[PDB]
């Protein structure tokens, strides 16, 4: 038995209704290999569950009433995490290894309805509040010449850093490799106390842009992957580094690409709105380092940084000026104070319904980006004997205007950005020469 209160940050209403999906593609030389793939994977899930029982649990809310959004806990569910096995080898609507390779692994070929065990959003059958919310769900998809492994994580229970930590240990378990003491410790840290609260706190700048207000706001669209070569990435960082603000010593590769996207989106948006239009960049940031928490902590410990300007200013300023905006918010002391503030506000409020990481983001003019660039998914083989993933891609789901992801970085340095934009923005972006100089459309 177990009853593990979610991270206070994981009590965010938005996170409690969402599943984060990621797919790993492996080539499979011969269909003779599938039975052992499945048994190895099932045995791994069993071993993992025996070692860390809560991974087989579910997220369950209690104490809900009028003006009380309740408190969720990880509690028992089934003996092992659920894996679904789907054979798509003979399905003419399914992807194939050669189709994937020819098209460069587009998002459209990772259809969540076909290759994921549950949808990202609370849409359709089995996504109601009374329906179970398993902590993790897995799907093994056999495709012609390949295997797609998809992992869903309940977002209240884990951010992608936590999900990566869970998946990493699942790979060990599949191989029958032992967990380290530090791994076992990280997997079992108490969550409800992991962010120390602020004393006598009501409301401060810490929760700016995170509480919905009635006088503050916060279309045909699509998803597409764009790739950026290692050379494109280094040239973007070079361009930014040459043009930094005086207050900024350095920026990162991730900063530079993030800035380039904000600038490029803002540029194409000038074709439909005025340069004076406000624009907010919302950037997901792992709060573990600022909090002094292990990278192996499997929970939800994330915040955003917010950057407000105008469409014209962002479009027209140097790349370094834009990258400097992003880097300026990553001071550990600032991240810690802000994150403690958000956690404290949540803790102090039985009604959490007004709190949102994108509370004042306007989908028309904002960018909401989460970078998974630094997660370790490219390294896991799960004892399957297939080698490392050929690609690591997020499944396509409903378009969500201005939502964006960076995939885990390909070992050679290649980046893959998933962008969701309204059609007129997407079309203009794809035809924009300043964008296509660096960005290769995949789809
Ligand atoms: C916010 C976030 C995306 C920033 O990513 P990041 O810039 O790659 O990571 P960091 O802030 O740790 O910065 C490391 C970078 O700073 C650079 N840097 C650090 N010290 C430096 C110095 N002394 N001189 C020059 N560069 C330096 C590093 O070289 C590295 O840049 P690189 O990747 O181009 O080599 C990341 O911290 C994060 O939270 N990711 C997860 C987001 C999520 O959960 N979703
Ligand atoms: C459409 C949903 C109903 C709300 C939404 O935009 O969710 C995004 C953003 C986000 C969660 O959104 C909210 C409002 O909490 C998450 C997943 C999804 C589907 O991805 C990314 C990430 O996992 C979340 O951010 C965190 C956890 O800090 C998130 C903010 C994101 C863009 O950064």
């Amino acid at each position: 038995a177990f009853k593990i209160q979610l991270d206070t940050l994981g009590q965010l209403p938005g996170l409690l209704s969402i599943y984060t999906q990621i797919s790993l593609l492996y080539p499979v030389s011969d269909s003779s290999q599938y039975p052992t793939i499945v048994s190895t994977f099932e045995q791994g899930l069993k071993r993992f569950s025996e070692a860390v029982p809560w991974v087989a649990g579910q997220v369950k809310a209690e104490g809900i009433s009028e003006g009380n959004t309740g408190t969720s806990f990880i509690v028992p569910f089934e003996d092992v995490p659920r894996v679904v096995v789907k054979d798509l080898r003979d399905d003419p609507s399914a992807p194939t290894i050669e189709g994937m390779r020819k098209a460069g692994y587009p998002m459209a070929m990772f259809d969540e309805n076909i290759i994921a065990p549950r949808k990202t959003l609370p849409i359709g059958p089995g996504t109601g509040p009374d329906d179970p919310k398993p902590v993790i769900l897995l799907q093994l998809n056999f495709i012609k010449g390949g295997l797609i492994l998809t992992v869903n994580g309940q977002h209240g229970a884990m951010d992608m850093v936590g999900q990566d930590a869970v998946i990493r240990l699942l790979s060990k378990a599949c191989r029958n490799d032992p967990f380290t003491e530090e791994e076992m410790t990280a997997m079992n840290l108490d969550r409800k106390t992991i962010v120390p609260y602020l004393e006598n706190y009501t409301i401060g700048p810490e929760v700016d842009h995170q509480i919905v207000k009635a006088d503050v706001a916060g279309v045909s669209a699509s998803w597409a992957f764009f790739t950026f070569s290692p050379k494109a990435m280094s040239e973007l960082k070079d361009a930014a580094t040459k043009t930094l603000d005086a207050s900024t010593k350095f920026v990162s590769t991730d900063d530079a690409l993030s800035a380039f996207i904000w600038k490029s989106a803002s540029r194409v948006r000038l074709e439909r709105i005025d340069g004076s239009a406000p624009t907010e960049f919302c950037r997901a940031v792992d709060a573990r380092p600022a909090m002094g928490v292990s990278n192996n902590y499997p929970g939800l410990l994330q915040n955003m940084t917010y950057h407000n300007s105008t469409i014209g200013e962002i479009a027209n300023e140097s790349l370094g000026a834009t990258a400097s905006r992003l880097r300026s918010e990553l001071d550990p002391a600032s991240m810690r104070q802000r994150t403690r503030g958000l956690a404290t506000y949540l803790h102090n409020n039985p009604d959490k319904s007004n709190v949102s990481l994108t509370a004042d983001a306007d989908p028309s003019t904002s960018v909401m980006l989460s970078s998974w660039a630094k997660v370790g998914l490219w390294d896991y083989d799960f004892g399957l004997g297939l080698g490392k993933p050929e690609t690591v891609r997020r499944p396509i789901f409903e378009p969500v205007e201005s939502l964006m992801y960076f995939m885990p970085k390909k070992p050679d340095g290649e980046f893959c950005a998933a962008l969701s934009l309204r059609d007129e923005d997407m079309d203009r972006l794809k035809a924009d020469k300043e964008w296509t100089k660096y960005a290769q459309y995949v789809g």
